């Protein structure tokens, strides 16, 4: 148990300034905004969550604790934190948002070669989460955010309930473990394969635990080869330790995403483009992944 050396920033509120409501839900309040720094000549693009009552502070800062500790290229990092009356939390900003949204209002243009890396980004980034010994509990393609539609990064593991996500021995057992999310990345590789529908659609909640103890899975999407599909399988098995580990489904993926119209089979991948870093794309604005 080595001592986590994060360095917890403070940022004052008259260094960044708000923009537009992200989506204001539940939990509060999110903002596109930028933030400049001191006398840096930066302007780094960035999302400002806010929601005073104390239970609460206690909640937001211990999910910061745990977003300063993580520095993986497919993790969202903390930048700091923000001390006014609430605390807010200022992020990097992911321009394209949620996955489950982007694959269901681009899946005209996801061809199989964007498919197969975000397979590969989000295990590299749960593998670096084992390796943080870090159970994220709740993966799933809303909490991967899109920085460019060849980057996306895992985020919302605060939490460190959804059934249709969950593995078995979480549901009977409330057992988690990196083997658990697994079954997650599982799920949310379904997700991905079919454009953004809902799994188990219809079912309650209720009669997923009988569904998956007799030995019903979810269906194969059109898509997907039987190579991808028996990946997607080996994640929901019942004994935990027959599972893939993620740096398996890292290699497995690699691979296919080497040939991947191979693995993939989508009527029209082939001139379907996504944007792209090219001329368009994007005053003194830095991304916050090259500010350090
Ligand atoms: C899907 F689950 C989802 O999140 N959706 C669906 C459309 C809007 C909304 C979204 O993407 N919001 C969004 C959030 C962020 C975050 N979130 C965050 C989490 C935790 C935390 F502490 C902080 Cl400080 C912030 N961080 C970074 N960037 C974003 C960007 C977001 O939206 C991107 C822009 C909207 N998008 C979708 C609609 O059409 C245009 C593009």
């Amino acid at each position: 148990h080595a001592p986590n050396q994060a360095l917890l920033r403070i940022l004052k509120e008259t260094e960044f300034k708000k923009i537009k409501v992200l989506g204001s839900g539940a939990f509060g309040t999110v903002y596109k905004g930028l933030w400049i720094p001191e006398g840096e000549k930066v302007k780094i693009p960035v999302a400002i969550k806010e929601l005073t009552s104390p239970k609460a502070n206690k909640e937001i800062l211990d999910e910061a604790y745990v977003m300063a500790s993580v520095d993986n290229p497919h993790v969202c990092r903390l930048l700091g934190i923000c001390l006014t009356s609430t605390v807010q939390l200022i992020m990097q900003l992911m321009p394209f948002g949620c996955l489950l949204d982007y694959v269901r209002e681009h899946k005209d243009n996801i061809g199989s070669q964007y498919l197969l890396n975000w397979c590969v980004q989000i295990a590299k980034g749960m593998n670096y989460l084992e390796d943080r010994r870090l159970v994220h509990r709740d993966l799933a393609a809303r909490n991967v955010l899109v920085k460019t539609p060849q980057h996306v990064k895992i985020t919302d593991f605060g939490r460190a309930v959804p059934i249709k996500w969950m593995a078995l021995e979480s549901i009977l057992h409330r057992i988690y473990t990196h083997q658990s999310d697994v079954w997650s990345y599982g799920v949310t590789v379904w997700e991905l394969m079919t454009f953004g529908s809902k799994p188990y659609d219809g079912i309650p909640a209720s009669e997923i635990s009988s569904i998956l103890e007799k030995g019903e899975r979810l269906p194969q999407p059109p898509i997907c080869t039987i190579d991808v599909y028996m990946i997607m399988v080996k994640c929901w098995m019942i004994d935990a330790d027959s599972r893939p580990k993620f740096r398996e489904l890292i290699i497995e993926f690699s691979k296919m995403a080497r040939d991947p119209q191979r693995y993939l089979v989508i009527q029209g991948d082939e001139r379907m483009h996504l944007p792209s870093p090219t001329d368009s794309n994007f005053d003194d604005v830095v991304d916050a992944d090259e500010y350090l």
